[PDB]
């Protein structure tokens, strides 16, 4: 430890919530209350929006160059790397994420800030774009400027990282942001506020409001002076936010869950390498990954041998305290999530499916929301386990003979986030790239991504793209500037 | 004039609606029923979505190249131009649009199809974009593909043109589109269906469902198999569509109304040139223009001189049946609109504003929804006339002394679509380009636009951009494709 105790971060200052409420920090490994966070309400949202509006109107932020904002982004990145070990420890204590994964997230945070710092440095030369028109009387160009005040509502699965995926491009674009992290994992996001204080980030450029979704997130979505909402989390929450934004014809982006498939063909070169990618696609982060490859679709010729290697690798996953450097599986984030995940596993048993491994809590761990990595077989398409996102370390399996059957099973979901194809056959991998009904496709792996690439899905996984140039462009207002250069009258109407 | 009688256009066929309902076509100039149109319901929507999905799955649409789609787009453009006189007369009879304006819309339809045919040819070369990663174990690229099934809900003010702004980029991107034109002006959109049949457009590529908003448009927004909604029309309908789309976390774009300002400075070179641009920005299309410059903000030194020129040009506008030569003003589209527009004028009088000219139906025209071009003065910012979009030939006027007052008045709106500045001062025009809280800025003109330019607004005018590359990109699904090229194991987990 120690566990920080912070207030809300608004207009460059620490501010107590108007209603003075607090909500707890629970360590999911021990189930112990380890501290508390401020619980913001609509009165705090109003203050945060006024502070963000003040930033856009001030020279300190609203009139900065992209080069100037890039300096702030880099200074935040350097303070994150300086505090790396402390922040990774807090990330694990708060979320249950392993220390190794928490440390990888911190490096991804630095990399995300650096990527956007570079784009902010290129931004100003692309501010004004002359446009070719088939006319000599008109002169036109496209002007790109910050969109304004943006609300960023983020999830607990990558507490600081998911916040940065939104924060880094919003600040790079010149927007003033109001970040609303999950009430289940707010420590590192509140530490971002302290970092912004340390680097002298201009007042209102970033405002951090912790609290319950309906009380703190909800008012952002219905606020008259929030220009856009960027959301990552559950589909039912996304629908609520979009419904509230519709009343003010306010744009929103939604990065929602998935039921991503991993398709394993009989021509894979190495069974252990493919089995390891399968474990990674489903058990990493205790399966609390939107893009997790939760449905294994395996070719019948290798199914038996591949399942053997998969089960052997799975039973070798070290489940322990997340702070242990060699921990491979932490607990799920909360009691609510623990109950939800165990209910999915029990419903699968009651529907006729087979628990090939896991499905229980580990024997040596009496406390903590620990769920064993679970492999579910003898699964049919009508089962809840096949259709619904579990958000736990739970993999379900179906076999196939033909490529056509694999595509049909792969696309047999209402979601459309990611998908993976494991095969040595280059033309087959290209066919799957086109056929998978998703926003992300992995070939001979599952999960890796880079800042340079667009991230997002389709169907019930939502819309909009995070990262790459898309992340920044989501935060720009586009203007058409059209000038009449001819000295002649329009000559549409009759002169009096 | 012969009025065509058509059925719904679905899966390459003329199809009767399931419930066999039809609704009248009213000529706004005569108030007479001149024919009828099919009235689609939810069962017709279901058939159109299935036809659209079949097109996506068929090699002759879903597997076409951009060059192949470009050939259909150009064939549609050629057919529109061959039938220009017929289509332009039909557009006037249906909507009340002057024949001269209807003819200009047909030139723009052909031009829009031509611009998108060009973009479709370039699309194949940008289908796969390799992305440089600073990695030795991964290779990634961006894949752009059609978004899928798209619902396009369009308004009556530019019946065919507004349909084409959505249809041309949807077909260029390779989507299968379902067009839902306004029940107030559907003749030309049904004629578009006949043109698609004549040119051999593949079945399901474009489906045209005429009918009432809640009956035919509604099920499109709530359909499980519609990937996106593109809407142009009123803010309240936009809100209802986005609300329905939210339950299925379906993306939408909303192009809504505005209360756009025209700012006139005392350094204008010619009073008559600026006065004609002002008439054009408010009276053309009977003021039924989303981007109309409905608020005149005039510098106090030139106000009296400018208003006198404005009155003289205004009183010179020929109001008559829209098919007549030299008609400069047609009627409003419907009885509902007529009453709404006259109600706004009577409310301004009740608020203490002055009706400088017009404000009534013209004396010489006993039939038709004719409203005289109206100029409203002695307006204050609290008045309904200043705040609300009238969507009629109604200009309201305020004076200013300083640039600071002009900017405050210009941005004193909940809307943010377009804005115009009339001044010879180059640096001032540059300051307004930045200062106007809009998506469109005109310099020394009001209304001109080109296909190469992004069109849309911010604030209550909505979000998303039509036209240019934006129009096309709105209809593409973006895919990240990440491949692991290394023969090495991931080495995250412990081998058994
Ligand atoms: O936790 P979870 O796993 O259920 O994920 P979730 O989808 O409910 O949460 C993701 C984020 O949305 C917020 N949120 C929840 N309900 C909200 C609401 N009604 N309005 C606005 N924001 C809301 C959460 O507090 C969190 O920051
Ligand atoms: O009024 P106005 O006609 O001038 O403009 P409007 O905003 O109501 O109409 C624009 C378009 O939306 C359609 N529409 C209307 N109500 C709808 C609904 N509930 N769901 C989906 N589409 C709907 C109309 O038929 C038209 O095609
Ligand atoms: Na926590
Ligand atoms: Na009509």
């Amino acid at each position: 430890v120690p566990i920080p105790r912070r207030q809300l971060y608004i207009g460059g200052e620490w501010r107590e919530p108007v209603k003075k409420n607090r909500i707890p920090i629970i360590n999911p490994a021990t189930e112990e209350i380890i501290g508390d966070i401020p619980a913001a309400t609509a009165e705090d949202v109003d203050i945060a929006v006024e502070a963000a509006r003040k930033a856009i109107a001030r020279d300190d932020w609203g009139s900065t160059t992209g080069a100037q904002r890039a300096k702030y982004l880099r200074a935040i990145a350097a303070k994150v790397l300086e505090k790396k070990s402390v922040l990774a420890t807090l990330e694990s204590l708060d979320s249950g994420k392993t220390l190794y994964e928490s440390a990888a997230d911190m490096d991804d945070v630095a990399g995300c800030f650096e990527y956007y710092a570079g784009l902010a440095e290129a931004l100003d030369s692309r501010r004004m774009t002359p446009v070719n028109l088939n006319s000599d009387s008109y002169k036109s160009y496209v002007l790109r400027e910050p969109l304004g005040v943006v609300g960023l509502i983020t999830p607990w699965n990558y507490p600081l990282l998911m916040a940065i995926w939104k924060v880094a491009p919003a600040l790079a674009a010149g927007c003033a942001a109001i970040l609303k992290p999950s009430e289940l994992a707010s420590i590192t996001c509140l530490e971002l506020g302290e970092i912004c204080r340390e680097i002298g980030l201009p007042s209102g450029a970033l405002n951090i409001l912790t609290g319950l979704g309906p009380e703190a997130g909800g008012p952002l979505a219905s606020h008259p002076h929030v220009d856009k909402i960027s959301f990552t989390g559950s589909g039912p929450t996304g629908s609520k936010i979009m419904t509230a934004a519709a009343q003010l014809v306010k744009p929103v982006s939604l990065e929602l869950g998935g039921k991503s498939p991993i398709v394993v063909f009989d021509d894979i070169d190495n069974l252990d390498i493919a089995a390891e990618w399968t474990l990674f696609g489903i058990f990493a982060n205790t399966g609390q990954v939107c893009s997790a490859t939760s449905r294994l679709i395996v070719q019948e010729n290798i199914a038996s041998a591949f399942m053997d290697r998969l089960l052997k690798w799975t039973k070798n996953i070290k489940i322990s305290d997340p702070l242990e450097e060699d921990c491979k599986l932490g607990p799920v984030v909360s009691a609510g999530q623990y109950e939800k995940v165990l209910k999915f596993i029990s419903n699968a048993k009651s529907e006729g499916a087979t628990i090939l491994c896991g499905g229980e809590r580990p024997q040596h761990l009496k406390k903590g929301y620990y769920v064993q990595p679970t492999i579910i077989t003898d699964v049919n398409t009508s089962m809840e386990i096949w259709k619904e996102e579990v958000f736990g370390p739970v993999l379900c399996v179906k076999t196939f003979k033909t490529e056509e059957q694999a595509i049909e099973l792969a696309n047999d979901t209402k979601y459309g986030l990611g998908a993976a194809v494991m095969s040595k056959d280059v033309k087959r991998c290209e066919r799957f790239t086109k056929a998978f009904q998703t926003g992300i496709i992995w070939i001979n792996c599952s999960q890796p991504t880079f800042n340079e690439l667009p991230w997002g899905g389709k169907k019930r996984s939502g819309f909009g793209r995070d990262l790459g140039k898309w992340g920044l462009e989501n935060f720009l207002n586009i203007k058409q500037v059209t000038e009449y250069t001819s000295a002649e009258p329009l000559a549409f109407y009759k002169s009096p």
